[PDB]
């Protein structure tokens, strides 16, 4: 049921003081205190490490629900189309989007990255830690993204 994400979202939104949309330690430990649990340091920061997929530093909603329903996260897409995307961004079409071609692509967007910016989209998208963005990395990031984007 998408009530249940709905009233899930609502109450992200209010222990979020900032509603930049991502939850962070003191907030956090803030909310699992409202349900009544005692977190320890340690606890709230496991806690973190197991959902910060990312590695923003900041829960966001789509981490939220990963941790508590995996698949209540699900891709709005499908992988025919996000094969397609993925083969428009790999324009070597090898199986990996290095830093140049994500560049270039943005280019083709309009979205005149930096390298911070840059370093940030390949630092968050990122898993393996090779440096580029494999066809599993890429599902992962537009799905966290574009479910965020639908319950924001
Ligand atoms: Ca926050
Ligand atoms: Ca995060
Ligand atoms: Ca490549
Ligand atoms: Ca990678």
């Amino acid at each position: 049921g998408d009530e249940q994400l709905a009233e899930l979202r609502e109450i992200f939104r209010s222990f979020d003081q900032n509603k930049d949309g991502s939850l962070t330690e003191l907030e956090l430990g803030s909310l699992l205190r409202s349900l009544g649990l005692k977190p320890s340091q340690d606890q709230l920061d496991t806690l973190i490490q197991k959902a910060d997929r990312n590695n923003n530093g900041l829960v966001e909603f789509s981490e939220f629900v990963a941790l508590v329903e995996p698949d209540l996260v699900k891709c709005p897409y499908t992988d025919d189309q996000l094969k397609a995307i993925f083969r428009m961004f790999d324009r070597d079409g090898n199986g990996y989007i290095t830093a140049a071609e994500l560049a270039h692509s943005m280019a083709k967007l309009g979205h005149a990255l930096t390298a911070e910016e840059l370093t940030g989209m390949i630092k968050e998208a990122d898993r393996d830690g090779d440096g580029c963005i494999d066809f599993q990395e890429f599902v992962q990031a537009i799905t966290s993204a574009a479910f965020d984007n639908a319950w924001g």
